[PDB]
């Protein structure tokens, strides 16, 4: 059943719209830190693979999440100005 209170009004659907408000939340905090877009082609081999089942949505976040929290972790840790290649210029340089 739904979250039916004492006073039963027009409460059309809590679930499968809270639902899609809290993934459209975490979704939202993630894509401003993390301005990707693989987000949504993650989705769309979702679709394939679930057909974007409330089972893969869940996953897809988790592992997003996960994912983010390495790189959020070594974010607050590191500076990482856009250190993605190991030396700031190029990469081996010396002592490799």
């Amino acid at each position: 059943m739904e979250q039916a209170p004492e006073d039963q009004g027009p409460q059309r659907e809590p679930y499968n719209d809270w639902t899609l408000e809290l993934l459209e939340e975490l979704k939202n905090e993630a894509v401003r830190h993390f301005p990707r877009i693989w987000l949504h082609s993650l989705g769309q081999h979702i679709y394939e693979t679930y057909g974007d089942t409330w089972t893969g949505v869940e996953a897809l976040i988790r592992i997003l999440q996960q994912l983010l929290f390495i790189h959020f972790r070594i974010g607050c840790r590191h500076s990482r100005i856009g250190i993605i290649q190991q030396r700031r210029t190029r990469n081996g340089a010396s002592k490799s």
